[PDB]
């Protein structure tokens, strides 16, 4: 009657692994969960996608959740839960990537796939009004400035990339 299951494992997942962190410290579990560092280890998998569910400060991981929660809730609602799942993946896989080259693997958080969400949810408001899905003016007057402050440190135009993509070609449909 409120946010769907995606929303929520989620949620839990990030709260786990900030938990960990904080019994276990950082490093120990970056050590497990980062993007691999080293081409041996470009087959433990799970690492193209765990470096999003860390967090480094309560503000951190309560700043991603809860646009995690208000965008990606809108999405599984309207959409399902079959289309966060995808725009979750993808972006996280994608903006890991980026960031990566960016900036190397020692990096975590759920803002990539944020990101993407936002460009998602705003572009099918904005080509698609039928499927319910918008993105008020102030939230897109929020990624922006989001944005500039990244580039002056008060995956991001990675993930907004993926999300505007995705819901390009999901808004072909007129």
């Amino acid at each position: 009657e409120r946010a769907g299951p995606v929303t929520w494992v989620m949620m839990i997942a990030c709260v786990v692994v900030f938990i960990a962190m904080q019994i276990l410290g950082d490093q120990e579990v970056m050590l497990w969960l980062a993007w691999p560092f080293d081409p041996t280890l470009k087959f433990e998998f799970w690492r193209y996608f765990t470096h999003a569910l860390m967090h480094f400060s309560l503000m951190h991981i309560l700043f991603n959740l809860l646009w995690w929660w208000y965008l990606g809730g809108a999405v599984e609602k309207r959409l399902g839960s079959g289309k966060l799942i995808v725009i979750t993946l993808i972006s996280a896989l994608l903006s890991g990537y980026v960031q990566q080259k960016f900036s190397g693997p020692w990096f975590g958080g759920l803002s990539g796939v944020v990101f993407a969400l936002m460009g998602y949810v705003w572009l099918r408001g904005e080509r698609d009004p039928q499927s319910g899905i918008y993105l008020q003016r102030g939230l897109i007057i929020f990624a922006l400035i989001w944005i500039v402050a990244g580039w002056f440190d008060l995956a991001h135009i990675a993930g907004l990339a993926v999300g505007l993509a995705m819901a390009f070609v999901d808004s072909l449909n007129a």
